[PDB]
């Protein structure tokens, strides 16, 4: 048997005005179906009917859905992404000065918004930055909002700045 | 002054194509690990060879290490290919045919080194085709060597098998 890999809708995707400080669009879980039951695998982001996830949650795997088969349709291993049913959509950049909010969505456990200041690394051509919490395996592909809700990175990936 | 991580590096083995695997600071494998309030983690995985430390960018964000022979500096960073060399330049040159069985030498956070045989698949990328190991690992065994069967490295799990011809 080939893996059989599966998304299921968590929630909308918002930003939460008193948040904790340290089908449709919408956030969802990656699963995987065993015999045994039901893992999940990661989380990814509906936007404008593609779905985004990180490569290593599926590897290239198609997807069911509420929506029938999701099959991939551009994917890079270096930076961890894969999109399907069209071309990458998440197009927002992070300022490299503003918090943002983690909307975790660990497995087994409720999807919430957690503000937090990425860290900033010096790189080559300029920084970028770093969400790097204490969440369970299965938390990447957890989006990383700014303040209108827009999606500036995915959990487990850097935090691409543009100034 | 900035953002800082407290990183170090341990040595978990030899890297030797292993004749029967299952199918699906010396030169060697090393555990990348992050001191944080909550504990020391794996983050990921590397390589020395030739005395050059080799791993991917995103696991270290280019920081210096910590080693049994003192502080490591980053000689080399890409953000884009994910790949960072400490004390030296890059020296995995080493490039997969695009038809063998490879070996995967995980180093799971945790969990005892082991091989690996499998055969990559291959995926068509804006800079050509590169191959990639579809086995499931946690994020903490990225950066673990992917070897021919002459035990050199071919790519690190994560980052793609690097194949010869485009
Ligand atoms: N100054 C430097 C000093 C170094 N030590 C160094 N090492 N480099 C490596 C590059 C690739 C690989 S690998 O694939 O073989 N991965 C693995 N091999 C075994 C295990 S993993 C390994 C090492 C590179 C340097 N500069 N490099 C540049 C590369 C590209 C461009 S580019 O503009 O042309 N963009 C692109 N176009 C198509 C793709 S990238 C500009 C500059
Ligand atoms: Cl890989």
């Amino acid at each position: 048997s080939s893996v059989d890999m599966y998304i299921e809708r968590a929630g909308d995707i918002t930003w939460e005005k008193d948040a904790e400080v340290t089908t449709t669009d919408g956030v969802y879980r990656v699963m995987t179906r065993r015999t045994s039951g039901s893992t999940q695998v990661g989380v990814g982001v509906m936007q404008e009917g593609v779905f985004h996830t990180m490569w290593h949650v599926t590897k290239g795997s198609a997807l069911r859905s509420g929506e029938g088969r999701l099959d991939p349709y551009w994917g890079d291993v270096k930076q961890d992404l894969v999109s399907y049913s069209g071309p990458w959509k998440l197009d927002a950049c992070w300022d490299g000065h503003s918090e943002v909010q983690l909307l975790a969505v660990p497995p087994g456990e409720r999807a919430r918004n957690i503000q937090t200041l990425p860290g900033i690394f010096k790189t080559k051509d300029g920084d970028i930055g770093a969400v790097a919490l204490d969440y369970p395996a299965g938390t990447s592909g957890s989006p990383i909002l700014d303040k209108s809700g827009r999606v500036i990175g995915l959990y487990g990936n850097g935090v691409v700045i543009c100034n």
